[PDB]
């Protein structure tokens, strides 16, 4: 009986009633630590441009080469006629970078979770998910017949308790964000991986925010804890953030690759990526090798920034990564703080309930290697000012 | 135990004949290309308009790449929306003749995004039984009641609309062009039936976009239902438009719902300058060169006519998707091997994927195919069909 326009109207009203309705801003200059929003130069702490690569001329030149050479599109899925020399070149470079036996590029970090989780899990397997796991993962799991258990965030005690209570002639898969998207804390892999080996279980790390951030040259969270050649650790990560393009990889055992080619639904049914994207990611792996400095500078800036927000008496939720949250509780106050920051030429988006828990709305700030001190001090200056008016310092 | 699970699963897949070993292309996506170090005529791509390697799209991508960089550094709804995303969605809607348009990460995730944003516990979906896998995943993530109607059977569809109602939303869901047989959804009859029972029509036009309607405005536009607010279309930009991503096109308010509720719009980085450049390019190009769409159909007709001359069954295909019936799957895969031996590259498809006595080779004719190329493929189809004794 219900019409379109009508259903859409009902649903936007509900979202406005619950305080959750969002109005995305449009950026009017390239993705850089300083950019234009609403016709004003702002300091940009909303991006995931961790290494300053989103507009770096090296990556742009590599993309230009490959675009000219090969074209604007693979005309098909990898498994029919969409695999070209350049996809292999990238997967070869990725594995070598990662120090994994293999690597496979899929169409996003988002679909990577669906693809790998779907390929790996059957009716009978048991999954142990961290409760704060990214939405991308929840969707992946929901498309499998596996028994889904949740453990309290980063709680290795509760995790162990659950591993004793659930066993299988099949597969036990512990699943965690490597770096938690909105909280900015690191999965305790030092303790999780050992625990995993004690109970014949496999560890799956979604390292969207660890890739290009954590470990020697940003080889990632797994590589940082030194578990990268363990055949019972699987890692999937986006190439959209620090590597500043699009797509996600799945890295580990040579035989894993060959399973995903055969069983991963987004690899089977969705076009492979064009030359320009693959060019740019080849470029990015080349660049981080030439310039490991950038990763140091990312952390100097992170430390400086977190220290000052602490000095001013902001709670940073014991963040350990360049992700530097500031909690506002209800979403309306989060969006307001965002508006006031922007008035001071500082861009940091308020985040609300679909994306982050109810009663736990925040502003995520994301310090990058490309941020200069001048920029970081302007943001703090503004955070001081905006914090005074709301009387939270 | 990971090695173990991987090993057991590849074994099962090899046992069941399902294991695949993708062939690697060594030259650009064109109607003639190199696979395994041989020049072939390429009828396996979705490069419908010859855009995958067209210098116009490459030059537009180059412009936008130079101007803007290698990446949006975020999801659209935080810090990933730039001028160029707006430019594209504005050009898309105007091209489509819809009130609005929104670009998502794929046609694949577009289904999940829009189906998820639109459906609540209580709604009823009527799916065509041959609907693309992409859709099944979308629906499986909603709390909607899922009903299936016999392929393109408007009679069974009507019967189901009498048998199931809701104070909520009735959504009929169909591929616009069906990927395997290349038949067109009967929208001429479906949309009227939909208006008779206060239901909304959802068309996945991955293979209609850039193919069907004036300048490939698509299946919806072809049947003249493009300004109806109760017809929703999602389609890939990866095939005829020869890049990546999918759009959702329709009512102004649909866009604003998807920005808010579509899970792949909220949780996946927006697409980089070069991709958006190329797609802007493609919409510009098809306007300048409506010829290409004509040429796609001339070649489709030419090719289907000759396969008929030789006495091949083309399954009443209506689209540049040209099946060629080989009956049993074994013979379909064999014919696929032998075509490639003659420098002709096409996909054999059999039982799990298509019914048991209806295995075929899918060919995809494009505007970029010349007659020389089409006659080489026919030459080969003649030869391989004689030796296998399925044609005079
Ligand atoms: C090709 C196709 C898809 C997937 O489009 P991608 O851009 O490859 O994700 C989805 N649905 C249908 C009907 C298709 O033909
Ligand atoms: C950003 C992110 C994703 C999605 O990455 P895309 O490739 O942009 O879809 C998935 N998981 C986590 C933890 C993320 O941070």
């Amino acid at each position: 009986s219900l019409d379109l326009r009508a259903r859409v109207r009902e649903e936007l009203e509900r979202l406005k009633r619950e305080g959750l309705y969002i109005s995305p801003k449009v950026l009017e200059a390239p993705q850089e630590p300083v950019t234009r929003v609403e016709g004003r130069e702002v300091v940009n702490l909303a991006s995931n441009n961790y290494l300053g690569f989103a507009n770096h001329p090296y990556l742009k030149e590599k993309a230009r080469q490959y675009l000219e050479k090969w074209g604007a599109g693979s005309g098909a899925v990898r498994t029919i006629a969409g695999t070209f020399t350049y996809h292999v070149e990238l997967e070869e470079a990725l594995a070598r970078f990662k120090g994994t036996e293999s690597a496979l590029v899929l169409q996003s970090g988002f679909t990577a979770n669906q693809g790998v989780l779907g390929a790996l899990l059957k009716e009978g397997d048991v999954v142990f998910s961290d409760e704060l796991n990214h939405a991308s993962i929840i969707d992946g799991l929901r498309l499998t017949k596996a028994t889904r258990l949740v453990f309290r965030h980063a709680d290795v005690a509760h995790l162990e308790e659950l591993l004793k209570a659930h066993d299988t002639d099949g597969l036990k898969l512990i699943v965690t964000d490597g770096v938690f998207s909105m909280d900015g804390d690191i999965a305790p892999l030092d303790k999780i991986v050992p625990l995993a080996k004690k109970y014949k279980a496999v560890v799956y790390v979604d390292d969207a925010h660890g890739s290009g951030v954590l470990g020697e040259k940003g080889k990632g969270t797994v590589h940082h804890f030194g578990f990268h050649q363990d055949p019972d650790v699987v890692q999937v990560a986006t190439l959209s953030k620090a590597w500043a393009g699009i797509g996600g990889y799945a890295a580990g055992a040579r035989e894993l690759k060959d399973l995903l080619i055969n069983k991963a639904r987004p690899f089977l049914f969705s076009t492979s990526h064009p030359p320009a994207v693959v060019g740019a990611l080849l470029g990015a792996l080349e660049l981080i090798e030439k310039e490991p400095e950038r990763v140091e500078r990312l952390w100097e800036n992170t430390r400086y920034f977190k220290r000052e927000l602490a000095r001013l008496g902001y709670d940073t939720l014991g963040s350990q990564t360049p992700i530097t949250p500031v909690l506002f509780g209800e979403a309306p106050l989060a969006f307001e703080a965002s508006r006031l920051l922007l008035e001071e030429g500082v861009f940091a988006v308020g985040i609300g309930f679909p994306t982050v828990p109810r009663g736990k709305a925040r502003i995520r700030n994301i310090v990058t290697a490309a941020h200069t001190k001048e920029m970081l001090d302007k943001a703090l200056e503004a955070y001081e000012k905006v914090g005074k008016r709301l009387g939270i310092i």
